[PDB]
């Protein structure tokens, strides 16, 4: 599909089971999830942005779907206001930026 | 141009007359960048990010060049990690997002 970013581009995901509503968002190195209790291995991580740094759990080899499109890689869980989808799964989904 | 995600979406932008680089980020609202002086009247804002929120100056009705195409709106600045082109001028140059 195409989106358009007039309004915040939000999308539905699948992951670890469940439906929710993440960001896709170009300037984010990576996945970042509002906190849920996966399961699996982690460990931790520091990752950061405007405002500085959080602490998150970081989950390997985790299937996505974002918009029916099949994804598999690393998710950052912690205290992140929004879901977020990141460039490692954005561009396992072929997405661009196109102007 | 159409922009794959393998690498972080930087480009280069004129404002104020000096060249800069920036992130386009569609997880962004708002245009935000580094520590800079600008033309003109500007006001104190707050905007929040990952790790928190953060005083920004916000300078109203700039022009940006981004890759050659041209836009002009509102533009903050302040203690961001990386300068960063956010939807309200994203949505300008008629970017999308497409998979």
């Amino acid at each position: 599909p195409q989106i358009t970013l007039w309004k915040r581009p939000l999308v539905t995901i699948r992951i670890g089971g469940q439906l929710k509503e993440a960001l896709l968002d170009t300037g984010a190195d990576d996945t970042v999830l509002e906190e849920m209790n996966l399961p699996g291995k982690w460990k931790p991580k520091m990752i950061g942005g405007i405002g500085g740094f959080i602490k998150v759990r970081q989950y390997d080899q985790i299937p996505v779907e974002i918009c029916g499109h099949k994804a598999i890689g690393t998710v950052l869980v912690g205290p992140t206001p929004v879901n977020i989808i990141g460039r490692n799964l954005l561009t396992q989904i072929g997405c661009t930026l196109n102007f």
